[PDB]
């Protein structure tokens, strides 16, 4: 037939992709996106490639669930009665709950005295831009790992917990998102320590 298989999705951060089998050097393959709202609609036309970035559909509205297919097309006009394009639906995807939160980033620390300070730079994804706050709001916290392991949590992107000068304490960030029933954290950052 030359139908794909394989359809899944890769998304973290709002960058979303839709891969998909075989690699063919047969066919060619042409990617539609739609909702409940909205009718098939091509973005992706005649690629030999098996991903579609679909990240600048999605983010019209993240709260709203998405299905892609992929249509196959000979590569290399055998007969007066064309085929229909055999095609393959992807499982569904709503973006603000199946998107991958990304690993964070300890942007600044500093510890003054009995003060331990931590900054978690701001999460984006490049489309303009969209910002992990500006979606989630209070949904989205941080959880601080600290050791010289206990944990403190953050509603916004700073941290400030005592600790006892001249103790050398060692720490990384996770992203969380406590309302999800799976895909709840992010992977923990890089360690820094004082």
């Amino acid at each position: 037939t030359g139908r794909a298989y394989n359809l899944t999705w890769k998304s973290t951060n709002f960058k979303t992709i839709l891969e998909w089998e075989p690699k063919s050097i047969d066919h060619v393959y042409t990617v539609q996106i739609s909702t409940r709202l909205e009718n098939w609609k091509s973005k992706c036309f005649l690629t030999a490639e098996t991903e579609c970035d679909l990240t600048d559909e999605v983010v019209k509205d993240v709260g709203q669930t998405y299905m892609a297919r992929v249509l196959s097309y000979p590569a290399r006009n055998t007969t007066g009665f064309p085929e229909e394009p055999p095609f393959r639906n992807s499982p569904e995807f709503t973006p603000y709950l199946d998107t991958n939160l990304g690993q964070p980033t300890i942007q600044s620390f500093e510890q003054v005295g009995t003060k331990l300070n931590v900054t978690v730079q701001d999460a984006r994804t490049l489309v303009t831009f969209l910002s992990l706050r500006a979606v989630f709001g209070k949904d989205l916290n941080y959880t601080l790992y600290y050791w010289r392991k206990k944990t403190a949590t953050t509603n916004t992107n700073e941290f400030l917990i005592d600790v006892d000068k001249g103790e050398n304490y060692c720490f990384s960030v996770q992203a969380v998102i406590p309302s999800r029933k799976r895909k709840q954290r992010s992977p923990e950052s890089l360690t820094e320590c004082t």
